[PDB]
């Protein structure tokens, strides 16, 4: 692959495949090259005349290695940061006053 | 300019050069996860007012 801050309005340069958000399915005479690289390493398309192309949806750019594979997915924009994880704090309680009523009755 | 920026695929509604996001993170106030503090021992007394009764 290579990387290239190409407008939309540009044209795709000659002999490359756009790769685009969602995984998408090419021909198997075509790309022949490519698909003897790959075959069904990022989808099987059809599973005779096509095969499958990774796609790379909002996705960041991380080298490889510890143990992952090439072309792995994973992570979130979303975190919950667990219960267990909390910086540890303690409130103030507000001054207050209360009083207590009396049951008296009588004496004598 | 890369603006010492990590690299990002713009796949899902993102087009070429875009930016955003942020190195500096802000815990939002629905985002705090559920816990209970411990209000500890207490002790305290009334004093008592009174003037007598016949």
């Amino acid at each position: 692959t290579i990387i290239s801050l190409i407008p939309p309005t540009a044209p795709i340069p000659a002999g490359y495949l756009e790769l685009l958000n969602s995984s998408q399915n090419v021909s198997r005479t075509t790309y022949s090259a490519l698909f003897v690289l790959w075959g069904t390493y990022y989808g099987n398309g059809d599973g005779s005349t096509t095969f499958g192309v990774p796609g790379t949806g909002g996705r960041f750019l991380r080298l490889g290695g510890s143990g992952l594979s090439v072309g792995d997915i994973g992570g979130s924009n979303q975190i919950t940061i667990p219960t267990n994880a909390l910086p540890s704090h303690q409130h103030g309680i507000p001054a207050n006053t209360h009083t207590h009523s009396v049951n008296d009755g009588g004496h004598g």
